[PDB]
């Protein structure tokens, strides 16, 4: 019975891990969007028809 | 998806190239007209019946 009761702490810990990963995935959404925009900037800046102000 | 989104920069660059060539073709209209008039001047000046003032 004491062993079954200690599984509540195991469940709390696993739920804590799922919450931590959820926050990481939200930040990762932000970061992959930023990286896509950054690739769009670098791709545009490699064109040589740009003037200096656009670059 | 990030690859599809970066095609917008490719399209911007190709449109920029079409604009650059358009300006060159407008200047080329001017220049071919000038060269035709210049050939008309040289052709008239090669006639030896011209007096010095007309030449």
């Amino acid at each position: 019975s004491a062993t079954a009761g200690s599984m509540n702490a195991v469940k709390d810990s696993l739920q804590r891990g799922q919450s931590t990963i959820d926050v990481a995935l939200a930040a990762g959404d932000t970061i992959t969007d930023l990286l896509g925009k950054m690739k769009e900037k670098a791709l545009a800046a490699s064109d040589t028809s740009l003037n200096t102000a656009s670059f």
